[PDB]
C-alpha cells in the first residue's frame, strides 16, 4: 500500500517516510500523479536543479479544477496563478529582485516591539477566560502572523476573518483532495481574494499610501520593470505564505515543545535557547512537508529515470528526518547542532523569501508565553487534529490549561 504513504494525511506521516526513505525513496504514485522524493540528499539536489526541475507547477492544483469551478473563476476574472512560488527565469528572477528589498531583517526591528505588544495582549486575553483552558491556534497563533503581514501589505486589518477564509481556500483548492462540487465554495473565495489584490493595487496608484503595496507601484512609477498584474500577484502570495505557515508554525512550537516538557523545561530556564528550540520545530515539524517540481527533461533522480513532464514531490518532511543527515532524527532535540540544515524553507533560488519574518515572530510568541505562562501544559496529543492536504500541515488547535 505505498508503504503506508498516504499522500493527503498529515496526522502522522512520519513512519511512512522512514519506510519509503528505506524501501523505495524514489517512489511512483499514481494516486497523485507524482514521483515521490524522501531522501535528503535527492531532495536538495533537486531544489538545487532548477534548470532540469522547474517551478511552474508548484500552484497547479493537485485534483484537477472542475467544471462548475472553471466556470466561477472564468467568469469572477481571476487570472491569478503565482506571485512567485511557480513562476520560472527570466520572470521569476526580476520580480523577486524586485520583492526582495522588502524582506530584511533590518526593516523587522521598527515591527518587533509592536509584534511583541500584540503578543502580550493575546496572551493577557486568553489567561482570562473562566475555565482555565486556551487554544494557541485561535487565541494566538491565528492573529499574529496575519495581523503582521496585513500591516506590512497596507490591507486593514480588520479583515482577519476574511483572509483566514481567503487562505483556506487557497491550500485547499490547491493541495487539497477535492470534489469537483467540493472546489465550489472555495473558487468563489478565490475569486474575491483575487479582486481585493487588484483593488488594493489600483487604490495605491490612487491615492499612494506608505506600505508595500504602494512602495511597489512607486518603484513601478520611477521606471522599475513590474506591471500592475505581477505586483497584484505579490499580494496574491504574500497574503497567503505570510500567515499561513506562520501560524502553523507558531501553533507547531507550542504543540511539540509541550510534548517534550524537559524542554519546554529548558527554555523556561533560559530564553536564549528559544531561536535555536524554532530551528528544531522547522526541521520536526515544518509548516509544509511536499513541495512539487516538474521535469523538464528526461532525467534522473537518485538513479530513478523520471520522464520529461512528470511531476515530482519533494517530502522535505522526510527529508528532514533522513538519517544520513540528521543522527536519530525521529527524535526531537532542541541543542541540535545542525538543525538549520534542514529544508522546510526550501533551497535555492525559490528560497523562502520571508524565513527571517517567519522564525522572528515564533520567537516573540516563545518568549512572551514563557514568561507569563510557565506552567502551560497540553490537554491532549489526542485532541489536536490536522486537516488534510498534500503539502500544508496545519494543527486546527492547540488545547491548553494552565495553574
Ligand atoms: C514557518 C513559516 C514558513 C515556511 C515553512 C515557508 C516555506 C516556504 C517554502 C517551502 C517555499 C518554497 C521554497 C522553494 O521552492 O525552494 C517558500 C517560498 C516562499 N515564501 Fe516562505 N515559508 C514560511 C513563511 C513565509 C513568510 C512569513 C513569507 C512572507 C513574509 C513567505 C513568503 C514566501 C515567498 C514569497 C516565497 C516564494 C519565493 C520564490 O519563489 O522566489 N514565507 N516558503
Ligand atoms: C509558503 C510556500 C508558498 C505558497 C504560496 C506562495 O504564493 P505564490 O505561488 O508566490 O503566489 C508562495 C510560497
Amino acid at each position: 500500500s505505498h508503504h503506508g504513504y498516504q499522500p493527503f494525511d498529515m496526522h502522522n506521516p512520519f513512519p511512512a517516510y522512514k519506510e519509503l526513505r528505506q524501501e523505495e525513496p524514489v517512489m511512483f504514485d499514481e494516486r497523485i500523479g507524482y514521483w515521490v522524493v524522501t531522501k535528503y540528499d535527492d531532495i536538495k539536489t533537486t531544489f538545487d536543479d532548477w534548470e532540469t526541475f522547474s517551478s511552474e507547477n508548484a500552484q497547479a492544483p493537485v485534483r484537477k479544477r472542475g467544471p462548475q469551478a472553471t466556470q466561477i473563476m472564468t467568469d469572477g476574472g481571476f487570472t491569478a496563478y503565482s506571485g512567485l512560488s511557480a513562476r520560472i527565469p527570466p520572470e521569476h528572477t526580476r520580480i523577486r529582485a524586485i520583492a526582495q528589498k522588502a524582506f530584511t531583517p533590518r526593516r523587522y526591528k521598527a515591527l518587533e516591539p509592536d509584534i511583541r505588544a500584540m503578543v502580550i495582549d493575546r496572551v493577557e486575553k486568553m489567561l482570562a477566560n473562566d475555565q482555565h483552558v486556551g487554544d494557541m491556534v485561535s487565541d494566538l497563533a491565528y492573529d499574529i502572523p496575519t495581523i503582521t503581514i496585513l500591516t506590512l501589505i497596507g490591507a486593514d486589518i480588520s479583515m482577519v476573518d476574511t483572509y483566514k477564509r481567503w487562505s483556506d481556500s487557497r491550500a485547499a483548492m490547491t493541495w487539497g483532495d477535492l470534489s469537483d462540487e467540493e472546489q465550489i465554495p472555495h473558487a468563489h473565495n478565490l475569486v474575491e481574494y483575487w479582486q481585493e489584490c487588484q483593488r488594493m493595487v489600483a487604490d495605491a496608484h490612487a491615492h499612494g499610501g506608505d506600505n508595500l503595496t504602494a512602495d511597489l507601484v512607486r518603484a513601478q512609477q520611477e521606471g522599475q520593470e513590474i506591471t500592475d498584474h505581477e505586483i497584484a500577484s505579490l499580494l496574491y502570495s504574500l497574503l497567503f505564505a505570510g500567515h499561513e505557515t506562520t501560524t502553523t508554525l507558531i501553533s507547531n512550537c507550542f504543540r511539540v515543545l509541550l510534548d517534550h516538557p524537559e524542554q519546554w523545561q529548558a527554555i523556561l530556564e533560559n530564553p536564549k535557547l528559544i531561536p535555536a528550540a524554532v530551528d528544531e520545530v522547522l526541521r520536526y515539524s515544518g509548516s509544509i512537508v511536499g513541495w512539487r517540481r516538474k521535469a523538464l527533461k528526461d532525467t534522473e533522480i537518485g538513479g530513478v529515470a523520471i520522464k520529461e513532464g512528470d511531476g515530482v514531490l519533494l517530502l522535505m518532511g522526510s527529508a528532514n528526518r533522513d538519517e544520513a543527515r540528521f543522527e536519530n532524527g525521529e527524535e526531537f532535540d532542541i541543542s541540535r547542532a545542525n538543525a538549520r540544515e534542514h529544508l522546510s524553507f526550501g533551497f535555492g533560488i525559490h528560497y523562502c523569501l520571508g524565513n527571517m519574518l517567519a522564525k522572528l515572530q515564533a520567537k516573540i510568541c516563545l518568549e512572551e508565553v514563557t514568561r507569563l505562562v510557565p506552567s502551560l501544559h497540553l490537554v491532549a496529543d489526542k485532541a489536536i487534529g490536522f486537516r488534510e492536504n498534500l503539502s500544508f500541515r496545519v494543527p486546527t488547535s492547540v488545547p491548553v490549561t494552565w495553574n
